[PDB]
């Protein structure tokens, strides 16, 4: 079965305007993605201290950038906490709201879109280079889910049958035609150099 919702009015209008809005520094996606990863990383090693048994869903703690150029897709993969169905549907919309807001009046104010990831709405930044997001993701309290949303004012929420993760969280970017830069081995370098070169987690830049 699969369950769709309206995005909240504010969160819509952000989206458009990530997708809409005349932005170069596009590159930046990449670092909100690597440090919700390491945030997620960051929530799982924390946990593991006071109980040890929440790493026997994987003990390895990192970040995979997989680029396909076959199916035009960039994936970031990390075996962070991961998120619930509760995250997915109404936990994290209440905090994105508030984010959005602030982000939006800051805009007015002068400020640039680079500085999305402030506001905590950095995940919807993957929209400036993709024209559909799916996020795949596995909490320990909780089943494998499937989010996935093309921006148009809502999203989908789907069990997954996929390939068992065991705990963390897969973003798969389907990016827009003109964006295909982001599948290059060197120009996936080149940023994680400029914008991530001290995420405290082993990043690998898969190649094909
Ligand atoms: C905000 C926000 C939002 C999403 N993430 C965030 C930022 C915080 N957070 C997790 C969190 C904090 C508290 C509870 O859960 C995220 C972690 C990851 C990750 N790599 O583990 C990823 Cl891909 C996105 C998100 C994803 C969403 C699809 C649910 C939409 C959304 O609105």
């Amino acid at each position: 079965e699969v369950e769709t919702f309206a995005f909240q009015a504010e969160i819509a209008q952000l989206m458009s305007l990530i997708i809409n809005t005349f932005y170069s520094n596009k590159e930046i996606f990449l670092r909100e993605l690597i440090s919700n990863s390491s945030d997620a990383l960051d929530k799982i090693r924390y946990e593991s201290l006071t109980d040890p048994s929440k790493l026997d869903s994987g003990k390895e703690l990192h970040i995979n950038l997989i680029p396909n150029k076959q199916d035009r897709t960039l994936t970031i993969v990390d075996t962070g906490i991961g998120m619930t169905k509760a995250d997915l549907i109404n936990n994290l919309g209440t905090i994105a709201k508030s984010g959005t807001k602030a982000f939006m009046e800051a805009l007015q104010a002068g400020a640039d879109i680079s500085m999305i990831g402030q506001f905590g709405v950095g995940f919807y930044s993957a929209y400036l280079v993709a024209e559909k997001v799916t996020v795949i993701t596995k909490h320990n309290d909780d089943e494998q889910y499937a989010w996935e949303s093309s921006a148009g004012g809502s999203f989908t929420v789907r069990t997954d049958t996929g390939e068992p993760m065991g705990r963390g969280t897969k973003v798969i970017l389907h990016l827009k035609e003109d964006q295909t830069e982001y599948l290059e081995e060197r120009r996936i370098k080149e940023i994680v150099k400029k914008h991530s070169q001290f995420i405290g987690y082993p990043i690998t830049l898969f190649v094909e």
